[PDB]
C-alpha cells in the first residue's frame, strides 16, 4: 500500500463533476474545484485546470494527472510548513502517509490547527493522539475515513486499509 493507493480508496474516482461531502464541486480523485455554489464557476475552474473545454467531463488520465499534482502539492506544503514539517520528519513511513492524507483532505492550514494532537504525534504518544484527533468536526463529519486515518496513526500499519 502507498499514499496513492490510500487516497484512491478514501476519495474514490469520478469522471464527471460531483459534490463532495461538504457540498462542494469536485472531480476526479478528490480534486476540489471551487467552494462557490455555481456549477458554472466549477466548469470554468475545471477547463482552466485541464487546459481544454471539458464540459464537466474528464478522462481517467486527466484525473490521475490532477491527482499526481495534488499529492505533490500536499507533500511540498507539509515541508514548507513550520508546524507540519517537524512532525513529518519525526514520523515513520506509514504514519507520514496518514499526515499527507489529512493535509490532502483539509489543507495545510486546517491540519496545522490540530496543535495538541500534532504535539502528541511528535512525542510518539499514539493512543493519546488517536483519542484527541477524534474530538473534532473532522471525525464527526467523516467518521469512517477519519477512523481509517486515526488507526493508521495509532498502529503504524496499513491494517485499516486492508
Ligand atoms: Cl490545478
Ligand atoms: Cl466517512
Amino acid at each position: 500500500m502507498n499514499i496513492f493507493e490510500m487516497l484512491r480508496i478514501d476519495e474514490g474516482l469520478r469522471l464527471k463533476i460531483y459534490k463532495d461531502t461538504e457540498g462542494y464541486y469536485t472531480i476526479g480523485i478528490g480534486h476540489l474545484l471551487t467552494k462557490s455554489p455555481s456549477l458554472n464557476a466549477a466548469k470554468i475552474e475545471l477547463d482552466k485546470a485541464i487546459g481544454r473545454n471539458t464540459n464537466g467531463v474528464i478522462t481517467k488520465d486527466e484525473a490521475e494527472k490532477l491527482f499526481n499534482q495534488d499529492v505533490d502539492a500536499a507533500v511540498r506544503g507539509i515541508l514548507r510548513n513550520a508546524k507540519l514539517k517537524p512532525v513529518y520528519d519525526s514520523l515513520d513511513a506509514v504514519r507520514r502517509a496518514a499526515l499527507i492524507n489529512m493535509v490532502f483532505q483539509m489543507g495545510e492550514t486546517g491540519v496545522a490547527g490540530f496543535t495538541n494532537s500534532l504535539r502528541m504525534l511528535q512525542q510518539k504518544r499514539w493512543d493519546e493522539a488517536a483519542v484527541n484527533l477524534a474530538k473534532s468536526r473532522w471525525y464527526n463529519q467523516t467518521p469512517n475515513r477519519a477512523k481509517r486515518v486515526i488507526t493508521t496513526f495509532r498502529t503504524g500499519t496499513w491494517d485499516a486499509y486492508k
